[PDB]
């Protein structure tokens, strides 16, 4: 997260870190046994880490659970990043408490102007590299479809939405991928992609979760 603030230990209880010997992507806990992330984060041998703050130190509120099955969206296109969503099932259910809680799926799509909370352990520099060990947070409004499409000519599909600042300086970044974009207390987006990080006129592009609610519910109910 570029230009954000330190969330504070366990203040984003639904945030998960996907670990494969190291953190490589974020994710959101939607229920005691299912996590939602970005399809471009797909990898085998994923361990889901819940209750995380400092990912390099065992602080006492963690739950390390291996994934038993990963399901990348049937229509995921790696070249365009269209349908960049993936479901991961935990081998065992997580113990939900105040510090580890699931985030609700939206019942409707959030509108432009809505303020959202974006979080992750990704790079904090727009130019250069510095990965934080504690979770970073960023408040950012959903941008209109017009500004989004104008910022990225011919790359925005009906399953993506821009959120951030056209001025730059504040944005998600490499390592935040798969992470949550919560608006109105529901999961509205998933950190997907962007041109660079915190660049002017190049806001972050997120997977529009409301379009996938049926797919999610159906898959969870039969797997
Ligand atoms: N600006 C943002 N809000 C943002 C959000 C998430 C990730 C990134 C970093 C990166 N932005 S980038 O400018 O480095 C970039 C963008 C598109 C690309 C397409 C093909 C190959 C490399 C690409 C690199 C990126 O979009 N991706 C997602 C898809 C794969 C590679 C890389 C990642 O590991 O997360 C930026
Ligand atoms: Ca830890």
């Amino acid at each position: 997260i570029v230009g954000g603030y330190t969330c504070g230990a366990n203040t984003v209880p639904y945030q998960v870190s996907l670990n494969s010997g190291y953190h490589f992507c974020g994710g959101s806990l939607i229920n005691s046994q299912w996590v939602v992330s970005a399809a471009h984060c797909y990898k085998s041998g994923i361990q889901v880490r819940l209750g995380e703050d400092n990912i390099n130190v065992v602080e006492g509120n963690e739950q390390f659970i291996s994934a038993s099955k990963s399901i990348v969206h049937p229509s995921y296109n790696s070249n365009t990043l269209n349908n960049d969503i993936m479901l991961i099932k935990l081998k065992s259910a997580a113990s939900l408490n105040s510090r580890v809680a699931s985030i609700s799926l939206p019942t409707s799509c959030a509108s432009a102007g809505t303020q959202c909370l974006i979080s992750g352990w990704g790079n904090t520099k727009s130019s250069g590299t510095s990965y934080p060990d504690v979770l970073k947070c960023l408040k950012a409004p959903i941008l209109s479809d017009s500004s989004c499409k104008s910022a990225y000519p011919g790359q925005i599909t009906s399953n993506m939405f821009c959120a951030g600042y056209l001025e730059g300086g504040k944005d998600s970044c490499q390592g935040d991928s798969g992470g949550p974009v919560v608006c109105s207390g529901k999961l509205q987006g998933i950190v997907s992609w962007g041109s660079g990080c915190a660049q002017k006129n190049k806001p972050g592009v997120y997977t529009k979760v409301c379009n996938y609610v049926s797919w999610i519910k159906q898959t969870i109910a039969s797997n």
